[PDB]
């Protein structure tokens, strides 16, 4: 895609700090960008839309390659068009503004790259206020292996890159991303909803979720695949779980995990009130050269220091970590295929932890599966009595987006005090 000149983009503030153990925590002037499936899409020469609801113009898009040079990607009114606002160090992301329904963005180091964020044997730590996040929503928190570049130096058709929130890839393999490898992903176009449609090619990398969340239900899921950075996808390749990337990845969430009242509104941690979730990424010799051997969480909440729940499912042994042996455990506990191993697992997860992630931050509704799988039984054809089926206490017939949408658009999510650094360093403790 080109770089549109129509609108100016001025990225919002969002500073974040970077943290040593003998050095304490110190600011970044990081910034956040509009990821580009969001944006305006017009001829690099005026105003006409190359892409307007579900569908390409054929006249600039006949093929990926010459969509790709005859359009670009604008600037963007973040409040006005998107409902996204920040203070300089908090984050709101609102649901629905006017047609507009969900956001996701990246963290930026400067105007044209994002912040690449290197986290083996090193936590990050975030404070989220999901008071206004209901069921059937979700305000994610997560890293992608995104190059820096958002696809520039890789690909000469996409002159757009990070400063207009290029190159996103997940471990999902999404083909509804318009631009893919500097190309429009225009073959084969079908529409999957109003402003939607996929293409015949994905995007994938592998994920860490760090944070997906409402105020019913959270989980924090590695995702490995078997490639090292954004790697365009087609046919076979493409398919969640079977092809490059590991879709279900190795979830904990604590309700999943067997304890219903660890989270939610006035439970242990009270998902009515702000919080900070703190994540640590430990290695096998606790060197940045490591194996990641561990994902941490702690909680903190009015002061008082939480420990994650611990897992209480016949067949999985009692911890409140991710480990390799916890995922195996509980794959086979709940009946999952280990995909998570056959991508590499932990090792994999961390070595992309190791060549630097981009964060991104979300809120979205799910036309998939309704977001079922985050916050209530999934499969729908399961049993909700067998292990690993519930997940949640919102009613299966919950988070349908045409119904949140209408219902509950001013819902939003606020992240806030963001820091990364040395395990240990990002938070502290006193008696
Ligand atoms: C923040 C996002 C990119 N991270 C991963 C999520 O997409 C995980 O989503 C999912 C994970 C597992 C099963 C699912 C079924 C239907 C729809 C989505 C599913
Ligand atoms: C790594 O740190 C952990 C604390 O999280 C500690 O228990 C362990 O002894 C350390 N291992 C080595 C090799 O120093």
């Amino acid at each position: 895609q080109q770089a549109g000149t129509n609108t100016a983009e001025n990225h919002p503030q969002l500073q974040s700090q970077q943290c040593t153990t003998s050095g304490g925590c110190k600011p970044l002037s990081t910034k956040v960008v509009l990821d580009s499936n969001w944006r305006w899409v017009h001829s690099t020469s005026g105003y006409t839309n190359c892409y307007t609801g579900n569908e390409w113009d054929t006249s600039l898009c006949p093929d990926g390659k010459t969509c790709a040079a005859n359009c670009a990607l604008d600037g963007a009114d973040y409040s006005g068009t998107y409902g996204i606002t920040s203070t300089g160090t908090a984050l709101t992301l609102k649901f629905v503004t006017g047609s507009n329904v969900g956001s996701r963005v990246y963290l930026m180091a400067d105007d044209t790259h994002y912040q690449l964020l290197k986290l083996l044997n090193q936590e990050f730590t975030f404070d989220v206020d999901m008071s206004n996040l209901p069921c059937g929503l979700n305000g994610a928190l997560y890293l992608s292996a995104m190059d820096a570049d958002g696809g520039m130096s890789k690909y000469p058709g996409n002159k757009a890159g990070a400063k207009y929130g290029t190159g996103y890839c997940d471990s999902q393999c999404p083909k509804d991303i318009k631009f893919i490898n500097g190309e429009a992903n225009v073959g084969n176009w079908t529409e999957t909803g109003s402003n939607t449609g996929t293409g015949s090619y994905g995007t994938c990398c592998s994920e860490m979720d760090i944070w997906e969340a409402n105020n019913d239900a959270a989980a924090f899921t590695p995702h490995p695949c078997t490639t090292t950075g954004q790697t365009r996808c087609s046919g076979d390749d493409c398919a969640r779980n079977t092809g490059l990337c590991d879709g279900d990845g190795c979830d904990f969430n604590s309700f999943r995990m067997g304890d219903k009242t660890f989270l939610g509104k006035g439970m242990t941690v009270d998902t009515s009130k702000p919080f900070t979730v703190v994540t640590q990424f430990l290695t096998n010799d606790n060197t940045s050269t490591g194996t990641l051997s561990e994902i941490r969480r702690i909680y903190i909440q009015n002061g008082k220091v939480i420990q994650n729940s611990v897992a209480n499912i016949p067949g999985v042994d009692p911890v409140n970590s991710i480990t390799d042996n916890f995922c195996a455990q509980q794959k086979t506990a709940f009946g999952d295929t280990n995909w998570f191993a056959q991508k590499g697992g932990l090792k994999q997860m961390g070595e992309a932890l190791g060549n630097g992630m981009v964060l991104a931050l979300s809120i979205w509704d799910d036309h998939a599966a309704n977001m079922l799988w985050l916050d209530s039984d999934y499969p729908t054809d399961k049993d909700p009595s067998a292990p690993g089926v519930a997940r949640g206490t919102c009613a299966t017939t919950s988070g349908v987006p045409s119904d949140v949408e209408s219902q509950v658009p001013n819902s939003q999510v606020v992240f806030s005090n963001i820091k990364f650094g040395d395990i240990g360093s990002t938070f502290s403790g006193t008696s």
